[PDB]
């Protein structure tokens, strides 16, 4: 079998076979040397002794509110701190991208083929004696057993950080522009060839699909008006393929950028909000530029909406998730003096970690109604009956479920949760602790240390036997959360690098794009730099209801 | 008409319409302010006072040969100079890329659509009152008149720098991996979706083509043996589509990565050399890794060959071309402490400036024979008859034409030269002087200053009237060359930025790829760092004939 099965190279060393049963480690630029890149250089010794742990930093960022208030109101310090956040996080990501499901060594095929998700760690070789390499049993524990013992919800565990349904559907809507798995090809393949925040979930992945969705007047998107209210246009009207059960009434077959968005009325809420926003921006730009044509109005609006999305994601969405007293900032200018690659490739593991199915409530509570999953799935009727105002008001009030801490996956989505385990096994994922080491974390030494608890830990110990073969996805959902937090350490420490890299790595953040002229002048530039989730809803929802990502 | 037609914004300022009759210039990070970004900031004033002109820097690099001999032997100093050559040139390129033929403003379509060539300068708007904007006549001069008066070869003018036929065909072979115009769509569109040095002209653009060219044993490419010599396989054997006229027999239909390489035996020469190199590297890698399979051997060989190619392009090809006494260096590590984007998008203007048709000779001289264009085109029998050794020996000593200086396009490719002018106009290119300002060069004030001469200058003046409506491509071919040199100023100052961006921007040059293990260990890595045109030929051509890019 492959000599690198045991994962012998440490500290980001590269393993290469040199014979049938011999390997070598390439310690180039790791700060380490020796056979396995474990002997630190003198400079690395001092860097290690002085580096605070992720949990220490977390404690500082979530405490001393009085100091942060001062720091937040001095732009020089705010910028300084945000600059460090962006750079230190992004440095953990290979960019240009490296491995994928089929390639555990660098290759031109792996670099150039955009159909693959990329990989932060190379897959376990096909001939390895063990699923995780050399450690553990000949098979991983049964998929269903792990799910039932440790993942499935008994009683609803609300998020202590206060995340609501506005946050939960935003997460789903937003991420489904870059997590679009090509199930025809396999779990390691993507249909999102733009690999980032391109807004294909609004505009369509292809030019053919985009042009069917456009009005070709004033830069706007097609729409229908039901009950005086503006909604996405119809499948029949546009000839835009969508996924719908055969029984859905013609006029509730809404056509939007992303094919799967008719599945959940919560996604159509955001789909409707964003379509209105685009046409609102068209109106603004037509005012500033009576001379512009349909095409330029459309493209400029799209760039503006990308900017708005990135702004909201950092300053409202990640801000909420973090729990920090420090106010995160969206400012491309922070990187203009830094080394940074304005490109992104979506990683399979980033897809895997974002399976936040525990966020889902037991029922979806609109106005006086409480809908079960069966009633809510594929029911755009609910959206038309209640309206966007009521949707926002209700979902702002409804608490979401806790992700870490264990046992909070709703049984309605049990098949999806199991699929996450099975597919990551098909894609030969390395172990939790291998991923922790990859992102500068200390490997867990026991199951009890993972869960901060005894019962689930005991169950897991019987199932996996060795902590060093525990699986990434299940561990993320059972991990001891931070104090009164939605996530545990591994979720934050892996997720933040991928996230900031996808956000800042956008062409619009690059110096030749980050100018008012790109967005139609100061007016369009202002729309981006003052965007918020509140103003998104205020501008596009009748009655301007209060909203936020917390209850 | 569009308010920005007159290109009012200077120094990289971006023009935006603010009404039917009005514009605004965005001067962000240009170092200038004011209505048209022409009022310099204080720091900018100092920088402009102490900045040498491209001409004086060229002088320094082409003189003081003894000084440069010392400099070339001081690793620290060589690194410092080479580092500045890379950075100062690269900042002239937009990366991520901006405009294209359909988009004079920034847009997601322009950014994300790999089928377009990008544009260093936005096209002239569709409703502008003149082709160049506001200046000059309603119509440009007849391109046939321009071609005939100042472009067409009278007597052959040899290159003073001594470029040979090895250099001319290497240029053609190398660049045709990334200049692959999509004629079914138009001249602003490409088929090279990799936009750089991916070696698709060897391995194929798509995975289907690659798999048909591969042997699936030992990482190797399919081949055939003719008279004990290794050549590419046939169309019949691979089912690989190639462009060949009907009269070409089955056995002479060689199949290579790039569809058009059957056109020219000089191209098929390099195709055969590089196929041999691939299979040679596979042999070496199998010796180091008897445990590896076919797929890893193929892929790792591809990565090494990409390395070899960049190494050769910088240290042999650009070196010869530059005329410098300073030794250029391929070293990715020079950029590791620098702000640099490891990505590339091929620019339409880079394609246009690379139409070096004056390089071509009147006849192709192999051993005893002198083949006309008609006898040479599509005639791979010439290659089998003489062999690679005689091809290398013959092309090494045959001189190429001078590109700049006028009247040196061979009449055989008359139609191709005219097409370069026509297509430029079709793609709504801005004027020569606009492109010069775009690259920090002084605009020419007269046709005489452009040509350094009187006869062609006056003909051009009668055709164009105004120096500010002179077109880019004709100007490059008529421009006053540097002393005893192949190119004029505009060719080098536009060409170099596009070039180093394409070479260093390649993912293998990035810190995570530039490691011995990417290339299968220290042996594989050393193949890259010791690669040269001579060694490529020595290892792959029987007898190891001597070669270089100059006649000597
Ligand atoms: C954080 C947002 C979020 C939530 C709340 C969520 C909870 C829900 C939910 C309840 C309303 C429904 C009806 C769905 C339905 C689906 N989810 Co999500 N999943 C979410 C983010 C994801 C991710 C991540 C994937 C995997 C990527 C993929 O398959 O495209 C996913 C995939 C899907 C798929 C494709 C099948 C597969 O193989 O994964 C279906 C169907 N969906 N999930
Ligand atoms: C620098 C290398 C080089 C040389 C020596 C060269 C000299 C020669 C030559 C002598 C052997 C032959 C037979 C050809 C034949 C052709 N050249 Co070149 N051209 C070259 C680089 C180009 C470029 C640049 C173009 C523009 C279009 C493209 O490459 O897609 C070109 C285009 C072509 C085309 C049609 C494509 C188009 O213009 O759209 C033909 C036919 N060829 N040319
Ligand atoms: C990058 O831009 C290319 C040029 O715009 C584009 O190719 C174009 O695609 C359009 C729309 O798909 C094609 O137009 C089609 O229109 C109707 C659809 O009903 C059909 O009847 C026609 O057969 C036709 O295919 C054009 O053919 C084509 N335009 C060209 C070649 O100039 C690419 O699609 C873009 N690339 C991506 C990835 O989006
Ligand atoms: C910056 O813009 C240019 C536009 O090219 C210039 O406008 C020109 O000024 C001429 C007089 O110097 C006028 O005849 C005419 O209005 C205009 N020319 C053309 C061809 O449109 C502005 O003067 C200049 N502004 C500044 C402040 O320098
Ligand atoms: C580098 O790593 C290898 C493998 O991880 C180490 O070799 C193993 O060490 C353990 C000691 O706990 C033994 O049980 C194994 O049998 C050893 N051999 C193999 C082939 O796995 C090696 O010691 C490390 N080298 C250094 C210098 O630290
Ligand atoms: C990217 O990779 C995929 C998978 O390797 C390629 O799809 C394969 O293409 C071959 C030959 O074209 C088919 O025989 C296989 O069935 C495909 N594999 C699948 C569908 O999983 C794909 O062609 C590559 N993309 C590009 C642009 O080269
Ligand atoms: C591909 C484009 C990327 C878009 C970004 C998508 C999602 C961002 C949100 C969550 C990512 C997952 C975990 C990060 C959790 C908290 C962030 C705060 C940590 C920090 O700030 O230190
Ligand atoms: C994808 C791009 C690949 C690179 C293109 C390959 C070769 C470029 C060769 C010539 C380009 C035009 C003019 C001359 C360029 C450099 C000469 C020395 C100038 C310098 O060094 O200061
Ligand atoms: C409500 C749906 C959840 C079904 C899970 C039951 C199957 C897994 O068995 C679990 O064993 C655990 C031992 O620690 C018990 O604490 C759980 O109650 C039990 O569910
Ligand atoms: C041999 C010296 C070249 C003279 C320069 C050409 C001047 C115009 O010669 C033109 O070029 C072509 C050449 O066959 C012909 O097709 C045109 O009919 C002819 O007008
Ligand atoms: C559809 O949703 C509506 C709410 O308007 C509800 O009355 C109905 O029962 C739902 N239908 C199904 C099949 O769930
Ligand atoms: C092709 O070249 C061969 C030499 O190998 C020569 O004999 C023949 O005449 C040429 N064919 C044509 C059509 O010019």
């Amino acid at each position: 079998h492959h000599p690198c099965c045991s994962n012998p190279c440490q500290n980001r060393g590269e393993c290469m076979s040199t014979g049938f049963d011999q390997y070598k480690c390439d310690c180039t630029r790791t700060g380490f040397y020796g056979e396995n890149c474990t002997t630190p250089e003198f400079l690395t010794r001092i860097k290690l002794l002085l580096k605070p742990t992720p949990n220490t930093v977390h404690y500082i960022l979530t405490h001393f509110k009085g100091v942060w208030n001062i720091v937040n109101n001095i732009p020089f310090l705010r910028s300084l701190i945000m600059k460090y956040v962006l750079t230190s996080r992004s440095y953990l990501i290979d960019s240009p991208p490296t491995y994928n499901v089929h390639y555990g060594y660098k290759s031109w095929e792996a670099f150039s083929n955009l159909s693959y998700y990329t990989r932060a760690l190379p897959p376990v070789a096909d001939d390895c004696p063990t699923p995780m390499g050399v450690k553990g049993n000949k098979e991983l524990p049964d998929s269903k057993e792990v799910l039932e013992k440790v993942l499935l919800r008994r009683e609803f565990i609300p998020d202590p950080q206060g995340s609501n349904m506005m946050f939960a559907f935003f997460a789903q809507h937003f991420t489904h522009q870059f997590f679009k798995t090509d199930h025809k090809r396999g779990p390691g393949f993507t249909r999102g060839l733009g690999h980032g925040v391109d807004l294909n979930h609004i505009y369509g992945e292809t030019l053919d699909r985009q042009h069917k969705l456009r009005l070709f007047k004033d830069g706007k998107l097609k729409y229908q008006v039901i009950g005086g209210e503006v909604y996405p246009p119809t499948v029949k009207d546009t000839q835009v393929e969508m996924i719908y059960p055969p029984h859905i009434p013609e006029n509730l077959q809404f056509a939007v950028g992303q094919e799967v968005f008719g599945l959940v009325p919560g996604l159509m809420m955001y789909a409707t909000i964003w379509l209105r926003e685009h046409n609102r921006v068209c109106d603004i730009l037509k005012q500033e530029h009576p001379e512009w044509g349909d095409e330029q109005l459309f493209q400029t609006s799209r760039l503006i909406l990308i900017g708005e999305t990135i702004k909201i994601v950092i300053e409202d969405y990640v801000q909420h998730l973090s729990g920090y007293h420090f106010k995160l900032k969206f400012d491309p200018e922070l990187l203009f003096n830094q080394q940074f690659q304005y490109q992104n490739r979506i990683a399979s593991e980033f897809n895997t970690l974002y399976h936040w199915h525990p966020l889902l409530p037991d029922t979806f509570n609109i106005e006086d109604q409480e809908y079960s999953f069966k009633q809510f799935l594929y029911n755009n009727s609910i959206l038309l009956e209640h309206g966007l105002t009521q949707f926002v008001e209700s979902f702002t009030r409804q608490i979401a479920g806790r992700v870490a801490g264990g046992r909070n996956v709703p049984i309605a989505v049990q098949a999806v949760a199991k699929a996450s385990i099975d597919q990551s096994r098909e894609m030969k994922y390395q172990s939790l602790n291998e991923y922790r080491k990859r992102f500068s974390l200390k490997p867990y030494t026991s199951f009890e240390e993972l869960t901060g608890e005894k019962e689930m830990a005991a169950e897991l110990k019987a199932l996996y036997s060795d902590i060093d073969v525990m699986e990434l996805y299940p561990a993320l959902l059972v991990e001891k959360p931070r104090p009164d937090a939605i996530f545990g350490e591994t979720m934050v420490e892996l997720g933040a690098p991928f996230s900031f890299k996808g956000l800042m790595g956008n062409p619009i953040c690059s110096p030749q794009y980050w100018k008012p002229s790109t967005f139609g002048g100061e007016v369009g530039f202002k729309i981006i730099n003052t965007a918020s989730i509140q103003s998104l809803i205020c501008n596009n929802v009748k009655g301007c209801p209060f909203t936020s990502f917390n209850v």
